[PDB]
């Protein structure tokens, strides 16, 4: 086998429980049920695919006490993490809970019943305690922030009966329960593994860095790169994971294996590091790299590190043995150009290239699109990391003109529109003021609340075509900063936004008024027409103002066309 | 110049009322104003800019009937096509029209104070002899239905003052007025100029029609296409136009120059040929290509051909000497693969290669995106050809759920978006019914009606984005046949459409109901709730129907990942 | 619903056509199954065809197919075996058997006599079919249209397109002398 489960025997409670599914299941229907968190969803999944066997419920008191201050659990097997479901007063009570209850734990996402939890205790923890011992104590510190902010006042220990795996619809081949892992590395003859944890991008350094320590140890490598729960719109976590399958073919041929964990961090570093090296083992592997800082916060507010650079890999040396786990501590080397090598921080003599790019840098680059050094990052896995921050010419954004009632705002949007698909770049929508109230808010008002629900409306459907990448031209009066504000808010969450204030005076569009409206409004035949009756507040910071008085269209259409040409987003075909 | 103008002088009524402009500018701000159609306008544009010389208003009675007899104008000059303003009586009277009155000839597309027509008649056509002897007769022909439908009971002769130039705001450098094209011809030294007059794509055959022809005729190329008022997205329109700018550099370096022509076709045989020679010997060619069925309408019901495969060249050589300008009747030649050569419909020894593609079968390629030969058409050419009719791949594209209220739909929707991001082909949006109800239809209610207007209104919203490329999964209850079949024909003007029916039954839906709505219901507490006091119209020709209560959501998503990927919509990366 | 394909051959661009269109008409997947008995250590051949199939394998749409090896001793069995294999595959979890024409089929004896008709194979595993509980798809097998750059039944091809069809005898034939090979009729990376 490989490494054998923590505790001596998987806690594959999914397999154990299996015979019984369908009872479970009727029964999971009626009984009292908690809805839980994502912490909790994923911890919920790993106690029940044995990833943190010996483990088999969340956490009750003997458990918790001797975790929060010996780094074991009641039985004496190393466990240096918090594993609890928590609630409030008026749940416990409005539900009944008690020990000997019954409970379904439910999932928030798609409310499907996962599990049945027969209570053991209902305490209500020291979180004051908990901080300190377990995260260091900082208030700053992100697992403290949220132990205070989110977490409710109990814990309820109880052992767990698996109902239904958890649904994820994203890289169903590459999610691996620990038996799954166990049963691939034995097909394939595999003794000794090397698991690589890690919550980023992944470059040629972390590829040399592994294949070395298969090399070295004499064993295979499992890429196991971590995850929450999914957003179904969060393009960043596909980019992630695309970038993670590209990387793959640069591995030696058979080598190693891309395999996603669902895990919650705390980022509490050294303990995490040791629940990470116990989740690894139960996975399977025999051995787990830990890194410098790892699963580390960072510095708080007034520079201070939460943790040393090497207080992870001093936690799991000091269980290492207990564990039955080796560790790999790595020793991250650099680049040498006229070599063409890489080479540890000292295996380097004085003088070759001190070639590293740094990470703030190349986050700098990726954003900028700044070339990124073939030496530094693979080509096709950079291509994909781009793509999270695309490239103006690609970006959709939306024109979003503003000004009196025929102002000429009108006529510029449509030959905007013209103007706009002769250079065919992308798709372009034209959202009107009367389209928009026809097709949208026919059966809205004119109050100050309605307008702003308007175009409340209006961003919203052009935040959708923004992030579809078109090229969204509207047209509405938008009388209100408040709104204006709105819009320009909802669209740049998916792309560029532009106000473009056309100006035109009042009395120059009184004057050429050919439709009789603001005649009818001046007689009262209308309420609170704009600029009449109601007040149009004037722009202050719009992207450019042009006067339909004097300038021509195309000489205000060319103005716009400018600014986007200056701004990348027009780089022809 | 070139060739002189037709009647001996260029009626470039813009140049001429050009020191006058403001001051006709303000008189047509009062003037009894008109709006005129395409047609007209376009026989506007060719007027005010001496296309149409000696022509300089539209043809009041005398012109008219000469023209429809005689093909020629009043004044002795060949002109077989007439151009006139119409009326009903309604506004004949309405603004006061008779002789002497000055009206205002306006813009539809902007509003713009166009021209000045000072009245000579307001006669009424019998449009009995005019389409008998003008475009030939058949009850059928294009211009004839166009005629009898849409043309009103009376004409309005009257010369034309110019006031403003026409707003278009694409191919400005490819728009040419007659003078601009005979100072272009004459800054080169151009002499001899043949044109060419075409509606349609513009192969390779016909780089060889026309090289092959100056070359011998010892002249330079003038590619002359046509196009009438430009629709704002009339992509079709600016794919043609490229379509034809990448065929430019396929010429013998400066053998050709490429000018629009805003022409509004009659279709109308010999007579439009010959009508089509003096706009050009206006625009300054010394030679006019005539090409079989120059004109033509085709057939008609039974099959008939409106006019004979010589009835257009044999028409102009008969006024040929008159007008000035000579003909170049074309033979248009075939391809010849073993030789690589193309030749006359005679110069191809028997037994060659009879290499021609249909018209009916070149459509129907560029529709499928099956190959075309590049001895046909130039590749990049094709390549922009093709973008009127893009590949599934590329195509947005809607799924629309339907079902019951709590019918599975909703998790449907949310895992078909995760699916969709991981095969990251192109962005999606996702409307769920309450996003829906809450951005888009905040205060509508549930009245048959209501309902409807909030379909409505998804499909506007879905329609615009199918069209940017996206995908969108749409998840309303959609109760009503009349709805979805509305959405169904909103979203098709777009990309593709697919109902999938989420036909969980309703006794599901209620017992699985974890709000209390279908409870709340039940007793009063909201009024016509689905399926409970209001109909749900079963769905008959849905693309795919589905059951929540049957099929587990990744088995339910993976049914329409089949679909699409069926229809071509996947091709993945 | 998944789509197996049996073989004990190659498998080229018609091959891919031909599995595609099946699982896009039955809305289904597709099961690759090649026939392998027990390897020889040293038998070069075996792992040649192997590769040719994993070669293959990424011309097919993304996500549709997987590739899979079955230890099968074959009979040549024709009818019989075909109704077997039905069988092996419905317990492999296929909902979906191709059938071909002469299926598992051994020739024909010394003196030009078929053992089996093109057509046996099929008409024993229909008349079996609903009892076992698997659907047949029976092959149509289309040709090469050049002028069209497309594949279509032997009858949706008009009157003189292009009846561009590779023969065995002649691909086997070519392979051996190394004579170019249609890229419209197998694909580079596995020829
Ligand atoms: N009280 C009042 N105030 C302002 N505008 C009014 C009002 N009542 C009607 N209209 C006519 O509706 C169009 C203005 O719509 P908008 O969508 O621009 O309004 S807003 O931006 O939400 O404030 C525009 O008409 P259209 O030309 O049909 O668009 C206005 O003339
Ligand atoms: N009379 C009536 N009929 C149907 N549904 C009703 C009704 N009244 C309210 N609701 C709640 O609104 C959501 C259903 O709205 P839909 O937009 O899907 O319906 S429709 O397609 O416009 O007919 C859905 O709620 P959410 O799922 O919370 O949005 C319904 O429970």
């Amino acid at each position: 086998m490989a490494n054998a489960p923590h505790g001596g025997v998987l806690k594959d409670l999914l397999a154990r429980d299996a015979p019984r599914q369908a009872e479970l299941a009727a029964e999971a229907e009626s009984l009292p049920a908690v809805t839980l968190t994502e912490r909790q969803l994923c911890d919920l999944e790993l106690i029940m695919n044995g990833g943190f066997s010996p483990l088999e419920g969340f956490m009750n008191q003997a458990d918790y006490d001797r975790v929060c201050e010996d780094n074991r659990l009641a039985d004496g097997n190393v466990f240096s993490m918090p594993i609890t479901l928590d609630a409030s007063q008026e749940v416990i009570d409005e539900k009944k809970l008690q020990a000997a209850s019954r409970i379904t734990l439910r999932d928030f996402r798609d409310d499907r019943n996962l599990a049945i939890l027969t209570i053991d205790d209902i305490y209500r923890p020291d979180k004051t305690k908990e901080a300190k011992l377990v995260f260091g104590g900082d208030p700053e510190h992100p697992a403290i922030v949220y132990l205070n902010n989110t977490v409710k006042e109990f814990y309820i220990g109880g052992k767990i009966e698996a109902v239904n795996k958890l649904n994820h619809y994203d890289y169903v081949a590459l999610r691996y329960t620990p038996a799954e892992l166990r049963v691939h590395f034995d097909k394939l003859g595999w003794s000794r593994v090397v698991a690589f944890q890690t919550r980023n991008p992944m470059h040629r350094a972390h590829r040399e860095l592994t294949v070395r320590a298969a090399r070295s140890r004499q064993a295979n490598v499992l890429i196991h790169p971590v995850v929450g729960l999914t957003k179904p719109g969060d393009i960043d976590h596909f980019t992630r994971v695309r970038a993670y399958q590209a990387l793959l073919p640069r591995y030696p041929n058979g080598m190693a294996v891309l395999g996603l964990l669902g895990l919650a961090m705390r980022m509490g570093g050294p303990r995490e590091a040791i629940w990470h090296a116990i989740i690894r083992k139960n996975h399977g592997a025999t051995h787990f790299i830990v890194g410098r800082d790892h699963a580390g916060p960072g510095s708080n507010s007034k520079g201070e590190d939460f943790y040393g650079p090497y207080d992870a890999q001093h936690a799991v040396e000091k269980y290492k043995d207990e564990l039955g786990i080796e560790v790999v501590e790595f020793q991250m080397v650099t680049y040498l150009p006229d070599t063409d090598e890489y080479r540890p921080v000292d295996q380097v003599p004085a003088g070759v290239k001190t070639l590293n790019i740094s990470g703030t840098e190349l986050r700098r680059r990726l954003r900028s699109g700044a070339h990124i050094p073939e030496w530094f990052s693979y080509p096709e896995v950079v291509k994909i990391l781009r793509e999270s921050n695309p490239p103006r010419a690609t970006q959709g954004f939306t024109i979003f003109l503003t000004g009196y009632m025929n102002s000429g705002k009108d006529a510029i949007a449509r030959a905007l529109q013209v103007t706009l698909n002769q250079q065919g770049g992308r798709s372009v929508s034209l959202l009107l003021g009367d389209t928009v109230r026809h097709e949208l808010s026919s059966e809205l008002g004119f109050t100050r609340e309605d307008r702003h629900t308007n175009i409340q409306r209006i961003a919203f459907v052009a935040t959708e075509l923004t992030r579809a990448g078109a090229a969204v031209i509207a047209a509405p009066i938008a009388p209100y900063e408040e709104s204006r504000k709105f819009a320009r808010d909802a669209v740049s969450q998916a792309g560029s936004f532009f106000l473009v204030h056309v100006a035109t005076p009042l009395e120059h569009c009184e004057q050429s008024d050919k439709r009789g409206i603001y005649a009818a409004a001046r007689r009262g035949e209308i309420k609170g027409f704009t600029g009449v009756d109601d007040p149009y507040e004037t722009p202050e910071k719009a992207d450019l103002v042009v006067d339909f008085s004097k300038q021509s269209v195309r000489s205000i259409v060319h103005e716009i066309i400018l600014v986007l040409e200056s701004q990348g987003f027009l780089e022809r075909q």
